[PDB]
């Protein structure tokens, strides 16, 4: 299963999330948010990665004109519109990157969402990065149109089984890892990357 | 272990091979190559993968300026340059792009490679593109400098055991996958992904 570790501000989480096989690393540079980091330090902590893990960069209600010069400026690859950007937006960014939709998850999902111009759509829960679940079924309708879904909401290494179940494109982790809000814990990265192998 | 697959030419290939699991595809916009693809393709390939694999453009004694061109017009987000590239041309190509240099083995490698300016160092045959294999041993010097290594050259699901056992940042194949240069074939890439996870 393919995994996103997102929210990173350290060099030190995102060469353990590497190592143990993370397809993705988050770097969010939407201004408020309790896991927002430097453009300049995400792109020195990304001259540190190896070539073969991706990017992501976190925006939220943010002109294409910010993005773009943002996503320049940390040298990151992929577009992850958070707030509630205009299709008209993910658009114009949707040019130059790959974009990844955020959408809230306050019951079922419209599957109009897979409507959405994104590469991929990410389901998360009530609020953003407040570890809120919910429940597993609340993915159906969307996963149902076939579109490349990307399941978030408090997912930990836990109740890994039933979000696996449903066998999304890939899992995005953020809390579930963390000892802190910003901060990866190596024995919960660790045990996560464990389980999975384990459900091979 | 991470994996790329290279000398991508048709979307057919690309899904399978995302779908099985790969890290990374290769795209060669180099001329004279066996693999070659149309830059428009790689693009129009690209737009039907997930935001999850990270996509390599390969060149070959292409100056600064062609390669991010290339870049550019395939929308590329890595830079692999398989030529006798100068330093130079990887520091000018690598402020906007990583880097993945790589090494034609004639005999054990040189560990003044560690100081080529690349996120990463390719050890290919003799003969890139041929598909001929080397002793894996001569990969020792350059792994040893703690550098990402990315062995290649023949590789395939039959001797993994070998390189695994090597530990490098990552295992990049072609031929070793193939029907024909440029056209994978289904049975050996799921052969590959299956081996590797039983090899886990």
């Amino acid at each position: 299963m393919r995994v996103k570790i997102c929210g990173i501000t350290r060099l030190e989480d995102a060469l353990l999330a590497e190592a143990l096989g993370a397809f993705a690393l988050g770097f969010v540079l939407a201004p408020g948010s309790r896991r927002r980091i430097a453009p300049e330090a995400a792109r020195a902590i990304g001259e540190a990665l190896g070539p073969f893990v991706v990017r992501v960069g976190v925006f939220r209600d943010q002109p294409p004109e910010e993005v773009l010069r943002l996503m320049e400026e940390a040298r990151l690859q992929v577009a992850q519109l958070h707030g509630e950007e205009p299709p008209e937006w993910a658009e114009a960014v949707g040019r130059f990157y790959p974009v990844i939709k955020a959408f809230p998850l306050e019951g079922p999902a419209r599957p109009e969402w897979a409507d959405y111009p994104a590469q991929a759509l990410l389901l998360d829960g009530k609020r953003p990065g407040s570890g809120e679940a919910y429940p597993r079924a609340w993915a159906k309708p969307l996963l149902a149109t076939g579109r490349r879904v990307i399941l978030a909401g408090g997912i930990a290494p836990e109740n890994l089984e039933e979000v696996l179940a449903l066998r999304p494109y890939a899992l995005d982790l953020a809390s579930g890892v963390e000892e802190a809000p910003g901060v990866k814990s190596a024995e919960k990265l660790r045990a996560l990357f464990a389980r999975l192998a384990s459900l091979r």
